[PDB]
């Protein structure tokens, strides 16, 4: 396993604030809270079975999805809207993309370490999430 997906990162944020609130228009008070938002998260993969959620006040959400075994998840807490996933792992990487309205909303999460450059495509207008710490 040259990966170790398996980490804590308590985020720093997100660069295009504005499209990823776009990619699910929860609302304008939404992206800029996110924006300083400093929050937890913490992966942990198995093999072909992973699970992850977020630590804000905001809102609390979850990723909670398969290594690839496409699933229909949900978005509930926050907006409310109906989605689908798939998952594959591409290096270091993990690549996740959203469908059900979406199409555009998948991560590249690639671990380095201490430091992570998540990839917030999120439409059009690709944003880059900044992780730091494990
Ligand atoms: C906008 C927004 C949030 C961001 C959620 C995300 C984007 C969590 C990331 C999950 C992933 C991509 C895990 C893959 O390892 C949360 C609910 C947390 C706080 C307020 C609203």
């Amino acid at each position: 396993m040259t990966k170790d997906q398996n980490g804590t990162w308590e985020m720093e944020s997100n660069e295009n604030f504005e499209g990823y609130m776009k990619a699910l228009d929860i609302d304008f008070a939404t992206r800029k809270i996110a924006v300083r938002l400093t929050q937890t998260k913490i992966i942990v993969q198995d093999g072909d079975n992973f699970k992850t959620k977020t630590n804000s006040t905001f809102r609390n959400y979850d990723l909670d999805f398969t290594v690839g075994v496409e699933f229909d998840e949900h978005t509930k807490g926050l907006d409310g809207r109906n989605v689908k996933t798939l998952v594959t792992w591409e290096g270091n990487t993990l690549v996740c993309v959203q469908k059900g309205e979406k199409e555009n909303r998948g991560w590249k999460q690639w671990v380095e370490g201490d430091k992570l450059y998540l990839e917030l495509t999120c439409g059009d207008q690709v944003c880059r999430q900044v992780f730091k710490k494990k």
